[PDB]
């Protein structure tokens, strides 16, 4: 049984995206946009009223396997669009004007390990030469700074690089998704734990965007959203200036390739419980979450380019 207040298994994440499918034909569309490592279909959800010429915003989730929550709020995401339909104001302004890209777990073989072997996994499950270490960072994978400092050479290690920018067929499909409706993507939000921190490029040098002080000023602002819910405190900021560097990120490529609205958010707690986040507090996170999500989707909305 699926249910958005507990965490699910692959196999229960991806009948419930053949499921929510059939049973919202006119919102939610699904293709396989490539397979992983392992073999399994990687799907990506089409959210939103079938019109001509929409503007589109993509998001992922499941990047990283042990980041649960992670997973949790891609599922709650369609979850309020399919009840929130019709209903809400926003949500339905929306999913009209706009269409949601949303994939809910990118590195399936990475998660399924987590359910499975270790609850601590964080990368992929691809082979490396020379070594029986597994695994490569995704979010190191990407074409942008590629392996610089932040990111190791080391197979061994949790962000090693991979042998090549989009080396992974996760990263590569979703790359080459992007790439192929580039004209359309108007932002880019990927969905992480733990940190309570939203980030904007850029994360694989220290420098800052074009649009740093509108950057600034939206982060600031959903930042503020989302603390209106059970005043929940997140910081925000440039990723390398904010956190660390961290090259090879999807939030930076996408920038590069000019998706000039592109987020990172690193969702519950501040380290009590960490990736290990009690399922009591999915629902909750999810909602405070779900308002700093609409408060960007609305700027964008009335930012177009
Ligand atoms: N793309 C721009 C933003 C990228 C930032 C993103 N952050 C991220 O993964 N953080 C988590 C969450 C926790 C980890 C404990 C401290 C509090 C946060 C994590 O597991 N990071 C790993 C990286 C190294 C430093 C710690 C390990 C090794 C990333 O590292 O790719
Ligand atoms: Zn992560
Ligand atoms: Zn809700
Ligand atoms: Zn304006």
């Amino acid at each position: 049984g699926h249910s958005y207040e507990k965490y699910n298994n692959w196999e229960t994440i991806e009948a419930w995206t053949k499921q929510v499918t059939s049973e919202n034909p006119d919102l939610i569309s699904r293709t396989a946009i490539g397979t992983t490592f392992l073999g399994n279909n990687i799907y990506l959800l089409k959210v939103g009223k079938p019109g001509p010429n929409k503007p589109a915003i993509f998001m992922d989730c499941g990047i990283h396997a042990r980041e649960w929550i992670s997973h949790a709020f891609c599922q709650w995401f369609v979850r309020e669009a399919v009840l929130t339909y019709g209903y809400e104001s926003h949500m339905t302004e929306f999913l009209n004007k706009l269409d949601f890209y949303v994939l809910p777990v990118l590195n399936i073989d990475g998660y399924i390990y987590t359910w499975t072997k270790n609850r601590m996994w964080r990368k992929t499950r691809s082979t490396n030469a020379g070594t029986t270490c597994i695994g490569t960072d995704p979010n190191r994978n990407f074409d942008a700074g590629w392996c610089t400092t932040g990111a190791s050479t080391d197979p061994c290690d949790e962000t090693y690089c991979g042998s090549a920018a989009e080396s992974e067929k996760e990263t590569k499909a979703l790359a080459d998704f992007i790439r192929n409706n580039l004209s359309s993507i108007k932002a880019y939000l990927s969905i992480h734990s733990y940190s309570q921190h939203i980030v904007y490029p850029y994360s694989y040098d220290y420098k800052l965007p074009e649009n740093n002080a509108e950057l600034n000023n939206l982060a600031k602002a959903a930042v503020k959203e989302l603390a209106t819910l059970y005043g929940t405190k997140y910081t925000y900021g440039p990723g390398a200036t904010t956190l660390y560097l961290a090259p090879g990120g999807g939030d930076d490529w996408a920038y590069d390739q000019g998706i000039k609205y592109s987020f990172t958010f690193e969702l519950r707690d501040k380290g009590r419980y960490g990736f290990i986040l009690p399922e009591s507090q999915i629902q909750a996170t999810c909602e405070e979450t779900m308002l700093a999500i609409k408060y960007v989707t609305n700027y964008v909305l009335g930012h177009l380019y």
